[PDB]
């Protein structure tokens, strides 16, 4: 006939994978929540002077730390599990948590307010109490793809930043993108990425080193900026 | 701005992931290119007589050793990685190897007796690899490779009837018609949650007819037992 | 700026919709799991005689009643949401559940050795499952004549399936009793006017399971084994 | 052989079904029709100065209550069969006339003038007589992803509009037009849109918000605000 | 701007669409359930003896001038307008009651000399309409709807054989063979262009094919 | 057999068919030639000032001129057998050349910048009837009509891109202001055909582009 | 500014690929139309007995003949430029010709034994052109083309077998069944790596299937032993 | 049952294949981490001063001098094996190259003469590999890859005006605009055939019309 455990064994497997999945899902779904709360206070930048930048950076803050917390119970649950088997579910939500923190970073927050720091890997993984993939471990962890994507999703929001600072009356914030685009783009090209979607989306980032150019170029032939 | 450690950590990890797909795709041919021998012995039943199986099998039973050295390799790069990070190219060429040595100990290989089905944890034996491992990560045989397998074997076994009933031999049919039933019941009975195992146990029901309906024309002839 | 409510209500929303996704989902699977194995007990007429078909039936009625079982706790669960939002969850198990108490029928069961043919009306299958039937004029858990139509379209396979196989364990009679019984089901399909082309093409699909049946009555007297 | 109650009672669903199909469908055509009115209406926008918007504001305001009218009809049929049966047939042209509305009032139009104002969802059922957010009971309303919808809608007429106001001399409607988008989208990034196809909308909205940020910002770089 | 009478054509166009459409897909429902009480009346024909043939034909008369009758209503309407705007909606149908009426008189109907082929003048005499209209806009009955019918009425017939040899008769299929075998060779004759009928004419061999084999399993057993 | 009539009127009508197909293909391939002709003549305005605008407005006059009298021979042929038969064939064609006219009398041509020639005036230009119905016979349709507006707006948004480039800011204002009222009025048709629905949403880019470059323009105070 | 240089030699470039194009496809269509005839005149097995097989096959001998004639300008012609430049204009073509010949040899023709399967050098005798010409860049058949039309041939003898079936034929099944089987073992055996050749010479399962069935049908009915 | 020889060919053709890809693949590699180490070099010039090039060309140059160590590897290996079986795995990185050696040329580099265009004969000098090989399978660089570079080459320059009328620059804009404006002369008069080429030299126009606007703007402050 056929050894009945073929058929128990696979439904077993089946069924604790599918708990995993919803413990996962769970997790998932508050992290992403907790990232959203972080993003719309990020969204304040937009129609926010610099002058008011400590009190929108120390509230990103907060909900920055409120991600750390989802994650922490993440990092136990996930690290009861292979990585490469679950993996690619909290992937892109690590990358959008890396990229809040990214950015309060960058608006003067989390120091170790000085406008356009960048966190490395490493203060990344501090500031979230995870290891990250510059080394192996086989463990739970943030990787240096969604490190660079979540830069590169960064590029964009400093363009429409450099966009809305025009308005504001910032006329030397979009100096400061700029540069720290152009910078970002040329590593970006140094790294001379394997993986087609990970180069593809940091080619993408052209489109934003022209736009921040073009501010700058706009400002400084009304007389807004004192380059050279 | 970017910190020069990424660059480094990025240019290492390419290096090793291109060594280790290099010698993964190596393997991987090779083991393609011996159960592809064995698939071609195999498929010589379709016009052997039952009386000269033993040859074929043996000339089977080697073809599959063959493949379990090369398996034998695998598992010692695979192990040395995470296993669900390169699963999943091998999977089918692993897929395939178990169905080869599942269709020779039915034929009688590696014990007489015409439709044995290996358990998992013969497969394993005979390739010299764990089946199933959950909490250890090293190279291993799954479930759904074998079932997947067995699913494949279905369609050899109805194509292998219908040559038998061809060739004479009226009795094969009705092991072929024993095996593809219970095997059907098996999937039937336990809906997996996986709709592409689901969708492949389904296929089986095809398989099911096409036997059945060879065992009704032998029947109408009063060629087998009732 | 958005209405807070809206927020609010959104949130509310989803969690008692996952709720009530989930409920569903364990109610659904078990009946699957019930449904699944009536069947796998029917699968066995396909190698039972017909003298020993009184026992095999028992048992699948006492499978059918375990469908009804859960089917009841389905129903106090998805009665109290409305019908047309949660019912394209349940349909095809219900579709399912109703084809084996229809089957288990066929064969001699839920009477009202036993008589083979018997055809349970909509009204019937509804006091076997507990549940109404039909339902136009209240927003309740229910069986679909759809749901009906469409296990009956599946018994027709099923039946020249037996017949096939009742052929090959020497019961010359019961392809006549299924030859009967298809071509009056395909005639009333036939004066059925179904505007669902779905369920339209699944009723033409039993000229096929028509021909089959048509094949072995013919095959059979072309014998003298009838 | 079936029994004959299963084909009358098929032939009877069958004619019933029919019959709501065929009066739901000349509801839906009816209404679809009101809305181009409307639509047809507000894109005098583009061509108005604000000066003149009471004068459309009006005309909009008689087209939407011609919509009302109709779907007051609807609302009668709707409400005799389950809602999750039919709700699909109709969704859209609410939908749209929930966003013809919201578009009326905005420009200062059912008050209780004051150009950007946002209709509660409360205040759409008000103007069209339907209730909204009916989660307790079998008949026709208004959903919460009608209203969203068709907001997000709204972004991208306004978004036009705000273009032409630039070329109509109108300075000042583009940065009421870049507040109200850039509030919208913010709610939208902070909302609980599991129902993905209401998720892909809300981030399409993105593009409203950057055309018009841009707009804010080629004024602000001319010296003209 | 554009002209109102652009809107007020467009609309009265629509509405005369839609008038259009109603008025014919209820008279296509009409004849299909014509064609279908029709074709389940030849069914029985799979479990009548050759004997009882003649009664079971009046029946299957009727039915087929019942669709006659709903034939004609649509004429009525099809002919006030364009043909080939509106022959889509209505050749399967036509094609099934053709269809029918060319299996009732092969079974001894419409004149019990078994195997009479209507051609499609009698057909169109049957149904009271035109055939083959070149050079006239009106409801008229195509060659493809009679070639059509035809290699459907190959494979009824083909179920019939099979069906016979149960019955007991084991004349009627050597009929059947020869009919199905002639219709054969005049399809191959045919040597239609467009694909589509092709098609469906050269899938006559399968049924040729099956009433060869069971004349052959009556000539095995001497029953022939 | 069957029938030999069956086999002589099929290869009949192939034959006839056939011819008809020639004829037809040869005649709208004429015509697309004269239409490529006209779309030519039309592309100088793209580098032509508003001040030589009469003498390219004659030449494109005299290429729809020649468009016609082959649409006239067309008209002759296509008449003698069923529209919506054939109609297929020079649907699009017809389509094009109605655009080339439209285009043309909206730079001056065709009287008694910016005019709109009715669908009755487009069927006066050609010599063929327009929205004929209860009548057979080769004619333009409102569709035709409406999807080769749907082609002029984006032609003339191309104008108006080039009309920037040659340095008349006029002209994008007066396509700015057509575009719309088009767009407008497209909006409020409700065409049913899904495809003449999505080729008139198509609009929607046309009249943003054309609204963008005026945006542009009255940005720099070379409007107002 | 751009040398003009660079502009003589384009213009040149541009010429000469025309002039290549337009002989090529000349020539393409010539084999083409020779290729077409041959294929119709090995159709007619499928109503020919096998008592009347040397007819055809001296028929077909001769129009494989005829598309050798220009295949041959083609080698001159393809033999001037880079042959892995032009190749794939004709490698469909050339296949087509060898799958003609290929069956020719299978029916008896190009030594009545049925069944021989020409070896890539026979085919190549045939048309008198090399085969797998390696290091040197010359006009050839390749193994792919030779394998493909192997394909091709498996789903004509299909047909064939079918079409046997039904004139009477009940031995000529058996051979197509051993052949077909056969050709499908050696086609596993390959374990082609190029994705397109390995999923069409995968695609002769369906082939063997068909065949095999026959064969099964035949053996029941007392037909073939 | 087919010939050995078929399996033993097939065999040893996938191994020679194998080893020639895997050749070529690091060989690329090689060469598109050192284009993309020139192609970072060469990025500086967006924020560096005209009156600091030559401290960039330089750093340039023997970025590109590294390029061309690579290529002779590649020249080595490729030239043991038909080019046009393999030049579409290399054509894209050795465009990227010949890019960067133009620019070089461009910012005065391997003669500061700022805007000089190198000749095909000039990139292959400096790269030690023929070009426009007709009548030799050998490794060589093609006319088709040159133009590609000259295309991003245009779409470089324009970013590179950009940021150079912000840098204080308003004399580079006018070089700039000179070199982009005769590219697209002599694309336009090239006629070509290939779809991809042509499409791909239009798309120039887009860059020509960005740097003739900021040549505008300069203009309209006296800057020029």
């Amino acid at each position: 006939l056929l050894d009945p455990s073929i058929f128990a064994s696979l439904e077993a497997k089946l069924e604790e994978e599918t708990q995993i999945r919803d413990t996962l899902s769970q997790l998932i779904q508050r992290l992403d929540r907790a990232v959203a709360t972080a993003q719309g206070l990020l969204s304040r930048v937009h129609s926010t002077p610099r002058s008011r930048y400590p009190q929108l950076v120390s509230q990103v803050e907060a909900a920055v730390k409120e991600e750390a917390a989802i994650i922490s119970e993440l990092d136990t649950v996930a690290s009861k599990h292979p990585y490469y088997k679950y993996n690619q579910r909290w992937t892109r939500s690590m990358q959008h948590a890396i990229g809040t923190a990214i950015y309060c970073a960058w608006l003067g927050g989390f120091p170790s307010a000085e406008i356009g720091r960048l966190l490395t890997l490493e203060e990344v993984g501090t500031i979230f109490s995870v290891p990250t993939n510059l080394k192996d471990r086989d463990a739970f962890h943030i990787t240096i793809e969604e490190y660079l994507l979540s830069l590169v999703d960064l590029t964009q929001d400093l363009s429409r930043l450099a966009t809305n600072s025009v308005t504001l009356g910032d006329f030397q914030l979009p100096l400061t993108i700029s540069a720290f685009v152009k910078d970002l783009f040329a590593g970006f090209q140094l790294l001379n990425l394997k993986n087609d979607i990970i180069r593809k989306r940091a080619d993408s980032v052209k489109y934003e080193v022209k736009r921040v150019e073009d501010i700058v170029y706009d400002l400084s032939l009304r007389g807004l900026i004192q380059r050279p």
